């Protein structure tokens, strides 16, 4: 027996069971795993998701697990629900009335629908001359999406992540309850939602703090052939100076495996064929099987003498740094093109077949202290005789910028790196050969004794997620799956609940 507001959602036909539906809602970017639901939802305001929730929570022996669908960028079918509804978020922003997005009157901050993406809060901020601060590197994911992960980007270092960037949440609990949370209000949500996967609910609202919005960015890239140069660089640069930072905006890192480098040099979309030969010939003076880049930014305004300014404090900079002499390449384009950078990308792959293709990505935090036994065993070790497809990103984090309190997990240490290997299959024999060698990666660090944090990944046994969160932080995120989804329903795909 059904109650009478989730009835009303299948008769105005929002709860839908056609192949169609459930089809588009069982695949993800990931391209690796599958799972159909049995139901799919397409609310078309809050108060649907209230009248689904609230069912599940009164129903006796309700056998249908949640999941909220933002843009499926999930790796391992964190997004599905399966044999279960899976929420399609995007529904929610589809009547122009009332607006998703809304600036504040004293331009503080930005309200942002949990289903809405990262590139609409963009336009929509730069039209009040505002920002916000922490980004993540492609713009095409949800606002929910990112805050129940943690949100990271080269910002990441001085404001800390997206989850360190949010002043309050309207979240709708497993109980089927529109809960509105701070860290003065309702804090054990509010930081149990924040990097919680979504555990404990839907956020259907987001207070997101903005910042004047700058015009332009100097975008630099510094090439190294020494990884202890290169790392303790990235450290100068990200470093706290006797709570302050220095003048980067935004600070990043590249790995290119020697076999590939020109290939590799030329596909960032920031290097001339100039520019590859001159770090190809360098790569081949010192005997290099790994080249590294450092990509920075410095953020400046349409002022009259900011261009000369920034060429000022750009040098000084400079000054502080070891690259190899006269390899500092620079850019100068429109902060919004900047940020939807590799949105370029994807249209690019896409048209030639390779966006929608299985992504066996490799993503983690490596505390500072073993960054470089992590870059000998990996990058000039398994790495290495193998035809990379993909970038390999690596650039440090402040703890300091991270409130452990929140669900996200993070290494011990006040500086660990993320380390990306955004690797693309080629072939079926090419994801199998490169599933194999997340594995043996994962093993190598285990070995090693290095204390690393995944990030993107689900653990399919209790004692690694266990492990991931830490024994006393799991004891919290139990306690609080209790309170707000004591059923365990809602996103069964993260498996670790379900
Ligand atoms: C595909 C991709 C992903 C990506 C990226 C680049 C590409 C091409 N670059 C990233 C970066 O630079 N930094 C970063 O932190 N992450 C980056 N990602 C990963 C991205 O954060 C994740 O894919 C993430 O899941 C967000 O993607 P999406 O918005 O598409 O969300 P989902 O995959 O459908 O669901 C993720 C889990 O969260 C739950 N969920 C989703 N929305 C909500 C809301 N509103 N409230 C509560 N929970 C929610 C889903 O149930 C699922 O468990
Ligand atoms: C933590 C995670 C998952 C981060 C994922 N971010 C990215 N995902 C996919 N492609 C990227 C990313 N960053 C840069 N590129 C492309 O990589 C090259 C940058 O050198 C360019 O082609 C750029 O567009
Ligand atoms: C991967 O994508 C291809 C091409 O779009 C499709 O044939 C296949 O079903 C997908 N596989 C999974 C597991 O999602
Ligand atoms: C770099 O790769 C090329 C093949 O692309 C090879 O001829 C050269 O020996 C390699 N250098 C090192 C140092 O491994
Ligand atoms: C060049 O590097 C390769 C791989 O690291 C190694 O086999 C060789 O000893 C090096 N050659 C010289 C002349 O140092």
């Amino acid at each position: 027996p059904w109650p009478a507001s989730l009835a009303a959602l299948a008769l105005d036909g929002k709860l839908r069971t056609d192949s169609n539906a459930t089809a588009a809602a069982s695949t993800d970017f990931g391209n690796i795993t599958s799972a159909l639901p049995a139901a799919v939802l397409y609310p078309s305001s809050t108060a649907d998701l209230v009248a689904l929730l609230s069912a599940a929570n009164s129903t006796p022996g309700w056998p249908y697990t949640i999941a909220f669908r933002g843009r499926g960028h999930s790796l391992m079918g964190q997004a599905f629900a399966p044999g279960g509804v899976v929420v399609n978020m995007a529904s929610l922003g589809d009547a122009a009335a009332p607006p998703r997005i809304n600036v504040s009157a004293d331009g503080r901050y930005v309200d942002a629908g949990g289903e809405q993406v990262w590139i609409d809060v963009l336009r929509a901020s730069l039209a009040r001359g505002v920002a916000p601060r922490s980004w993540t590197d492609y713009l095409y994911l949800t606002v929910g999406g990112t805050l129940s992960n943690a949100g990271i980007s080269g910002q990441a270092f001085r404001h800390g992540p997206q989850i360190s960037n949010v002043l309050e949440m309207d979240v709708i609990t497993g109980h089927g309850e529109m809960v509105t949370c701070s860290k003065q209000l309702n804090a054990d949500l509010f930081d149990a939602v924040l990097g919680g996967l979504g555990q404990f609910g839907v956020i259907t609202r987001a207070r997101i703090a903005v910042e004047p919005a700058p015009a332009r960015a100097r975008w630099v890239r510094l090439v190294y052939t020494d990884f202890a140069a290169f790392s303790a660089d990235q450290e100068r640069l990200t470093a706290p100076r006797p709570a302050s930072f220095g003048p980067m905006s935004y600070v990043e890192g590249s790995v290119f495996v020697n076999q590939s480098l020109a290939t590799d040099l030329a596909n960032t979309g920031f290097f001339t064929d100039a520019d590859v030969a001159r770090i190809v010939a360098l790569a081949g003076e010192r005997n290099a099987t790994t080249v590294y880049s450092i990509e920075a930014t410095l953020n400046y305004d349409n002022a009259t003498a900011a261009a000369a300014a920034v060429d000022q404090e750009l040098a000084s900079v400079l000054g502080t740094l070891s690259y190899v002499e006269g390899f500092a390449f620079q850019r100068d384009v429109a902060y919004a093109a900047f940020l939807d950078r590799v949105h370029g990308s994807e249209v690019a792959l896409n048209k030639l077949g390779l966006w929608r293709v299985p992504h066996p990505w490799l993503n983690m935090f490596v505390p500072r202290s073993r960054i470089a036994d992590f870059d000998r065993g990996v990058f000039k070790g398994i790495l290495q005789g193998t035809d990379i497809v993909g970038p390999l990103i690596v650039y440090p984090l402040n703890k300091s910028m991270w409130d452990d309190g929140m669900s996200a997990a993070t290494p011990s240490e006040d500086v660990f790196y993320a380390v990306s290997l955004l690797f693309s299959s080629v072939a079926p024999n090419d994801l199998a050969r490169l599933q194999e060698q997340n594995r043996r990666i994962l093993r190598f660090c285990d070995l090693a004794g290095i204390q690393y944090k995944t990030y993107l990944a689900r653990h399919t046994d209790r004692s690694d997620w266990v492990r991931h969160f830490g024994a006393a932080k799991w004891n919290r995120f139990v306690e609080m799956k209790n309170k707000y989804d004591p059923k365990r329903l809602l996103s069964p795909g993260q498996d670790i609940f379900n």
